């Protein structure tokens, strides 16, 4: 495939093996893998985290919120099985350079990341128990401790059925409004933020009344497009996550 595309999948790989090596995603546990690299936690402004390999050490910003650290430390640690493996270091190279090399190593930490967070057994583990659903979006983010959007994204990656995964919170039965949505492998019908979702819509349902819905409804479209699909919304704290299977 495309060159972007190898160096993902070595990325996947890399953060997979380390991962693999450790017991379980928990932070201590990511921590631990750290084969003499210090780690340090400290104030540092708006930065969020930075890894220095000449003095082996990884930096995270003490003053975000642990949401976050959790995410800027498995990027730091990516970054560090980037830069120590050198078959995918040169072939960045050969493509890339300057400032288009830095976001290239930028997106593969995120993407390392990711999967360093949630490992595809995990995610399948919950396709399978749950299906592709708000309810396995929902256990995703809690079981994996990461934010909607990144559970959202992982959750479809993995999806064969064609699935559209939305995150909603209230605009504020009262109107909701998506946050945050992603589709699996092959639908190209995107839902995107801002998109207001109908009191009568189970998705607003669901939230108001704290109550798993799942019933046979449609995609409500900002365009007024009214598509049919089952839905499956989990509600929670403030936030409801919801799947849309088209036929």
């Amino acid at each position: 495939p495309t060159a972007l595309a190898a160096a993902k999948a070595r990325m996947r790989e890399l953060a997979a093996s380390y991962g693999a090596g450790l017991p379980g995603r928990d932070t201590h546990s990511l921590m631990h893998g750290l084969d003499g690299i210090t780690l340090t936690f400290m104030p540092m402004g708006q930065r969020d985290g930075a890894y220095d390999p000449e003095h082996h050490v990884i930096l995270i910003n003490s003053q975000v919120r642990p949401e976050r650290q959790r995410f800027t430390l498995a990027h730091e640690i990516s970054h560090a099985l980037l830069l120590g493996d050198d078959d995918l270091l040169s072939d960045l190279h050969d493509e890339y350079e300057g400032d288009r090399l830095e976001q290239v190593i930028e997106t593969l930490c995120n993407v390392g990341a990711a999967a360093l967070l949630m490992p595809a057994e995990l995610i399948d583990d919950l396709l399978t128990r749950f299906g592709p659903t708000g309810r396995a979006l929902a256990e995703l983010a809690r079981r994996a401790d990461v934010s909607a959007t990144s559970a959202l994204y992982a959750l479809a990656e993995r999806t064969a059925p064609p699935v559209i995964y939305a995150v909603c919170a209230l605009s504020r039965a009262k109107e909701l409004t998506v946050r945050a949505s992603s589709a699996s492998a092959g639908v190209k019908y995107s839902l995107s933020a801002g998109t207001p979702v109908p009191d009568d819509h189970p998705a607003a349902l669901a939230l108001d009344t704290r109550l798993p819905l799942a019933q046979d409804s449609y995609v409500p479209f900002r365009s007024g497009r009214r598509m049919p699909a089952y839905v499956d919304a989990f509600p929670e704290r403030q936030r409801v996550l919801v799947s849309f299977a088209l036929p």
